[PDB]
């Protein structure tokens, strides 16, 4: 237990396939747990965003602003490793990208 994540500002989207349930607080519970910050909106200070299945909008505006943009593997990948994990080993799926 320590705060691996404390340098991180998290944006989150983390929904079902089907649009229908949201588990982005799930994830927002995790990387607060490992230090993070997580804001409600995706403003200037967002260093990370934890996507999958999220708005287009989202996904082409961590792509178009170059921050980190990866899948929820890495929140679990950071917690079982107690590490801060390299978050290009991560990157997001969009299935209609
Ligand atoms: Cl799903």
């Amino acid at each position: 237990a320590a705060p691996i994540l404390k340098d991180v500002v998290a944006y989150v989207e983390v929904w079902s396939s089907n649009g229908t349930e949201n588990y982005s607080k799930t994830f927002t519970t995790q990387l607060v747990d490992m230090g993070a910050k997580v804001s409600k909106t995706f403003n200037k200070q967002v260093t990370h965003v934890i996507f999958k299945d999220g708005y287009q909008s989202t996904w082409d505006k961590a792509q178009k602003r170059g921050v980190k943009l990866v899948s929820v593997l890495w929140v679990e990948k950071c917690r079982t490793a107690g590490a801060h994990i390299d978050e290009s080993l991560f990157p997001a799926a969009n299935m209609n990208e």
